[PDB]
């Protein structure tokens, strides 16, 4: 018994691919049998997304519900996945599997779909650091962030309350937003830029965000909480 | 100025849903008026979506390639969010944002947009333990796994090796498969489940997976690898 895999690829978001799975030494007819289709992103553990069975009950996971669709075509004896408005979350190795009354048996040996519309380059990466610290009312503080490449001055910071939507603070580097108090300050070192709280004041526990706008895609750090001890 | 978001809410996966951004203050076809979305994964950090200035010129980020379009009505004075084909990876609280020429300010309050076709339940969680071992040819090495609930003997295990599809070893929790070598075996505790392999060989050092199927979506532990000393 073999299930013999073909198709996948590089697609563009939104794009659509079939998968094909072509059975030997067995029947997709056969009482008993089924397909399932499997997947594994890069580096990661395996998914199940979907089974068809001979007398045509299937299953499927909401990570592809309303998606995509899996058929078994028994006059070719070949089973299907019909991947519909693909997206980067479903970058991943997609192997197809048979199943028989209940385990996985006679994989495919897999096909990478890679969902981009991107070219070779990569996203400017933002890195603040501490993610968080612990402070008191009164304290100082300071925040940095650093980009993957140069971005010059084009940087802002935003302060983001829980369950509230981020405030813009500063942006361009140093440029208070009117309205926000003086205590928040920034700068830049030529590798790095920071965020200073003079006297860190009790309206001030929040989480704070870097963001860059050198260019698209802009991109944000991953947040800094500042925290009462 | 104000931005005054409305639409969300749950649906479906492959849904769709329009979330709106009616400006108040100021108007969006004033050159130099931009507006931005960006959302919010629950517990994350912020991530940009797409922008669109008043001269049409327009940008997105590959996560909403294809699937997501933005616009502005300038008859409305209201900016637009068209998701469609939504995907659970789409879950998120998504605001709308003034930019300006360059910072995203006067944002919108949020709404959250969950995408899902579940139930209030939960899935079966797989736990290996441990997540990575090293063994010498010859040792006696055991890997376990646990259910987050009951799945009587419904287990199986599969190796993995780099580059390679997953084989199946055992199946319903101690039956080997017909051509696997007998130092391979399985066994449960009531609590616990066992793969163990009695003497290791060189062809052993892979990743090993344990997988319920008691109940649909059959799901997978998050593997073990068993390297060289």
């Amino acid at each position: 018994v073999q299930l013999v895999e073909s198709g996948g690829g590089l697609v563009q978001p939104g794009g659509s691919l079939r998968l094909s799975c072509a059975a030997s030494g067995f029947s997709l007819s056969t009482s008993g049998i089924g397909v399932t289709w499997v997947r594994q992103a890069p580096g990661k553990g395996l998914e199940w997304l979907a089974t068809i069975w001979w007398d045509d009950d299937n299953r499927y996971a909401d990570s592809v519900k309303g998606r995509f669709t899996i058929s078994a075509d028994t006059s070719k004896n070949t089973a299907y996945l019909q991947m519909n408005s693909l997206t980067a979350c479903d970058t991943a190795v997609y192997y197809c599997a048979q199943s028989a009354i209940s385990a996985m048996d006679h994989w495919g040996q897999g096909t990478l779909v890679t969902v981009s519309s991107g070219g070779g380059g990569s996203d400017i990466q933002m890195t603040q650091s501490p993610s968080s610290l612990s402070a008191s009312v009164g304290d100082r503080v300071t925040i940095t962030c650093r980009a993957s490449q140069d971005i010059s001055s084009y940087l802002n910071w935003y302060q983001q309350k829980p369950g509230k939507a981020p405030k813009l603070l500063i942006y361009y580097t140093s440029s208070l937003h009117s309205g926000v108090p003086s205590r928040f300050s920034g700068s830049r070192s030529g590798t790095d830029f920071t965020l200073t709280i003079s006297s860190l004041q009790p309206e001030d526990f929040a989480t704070y965000y870097c963001q860059q706008y050198s260019k698209f895609p802009w991109t944000f750090g991953q947040g800094t909480k500042v925290e009462i001890k």
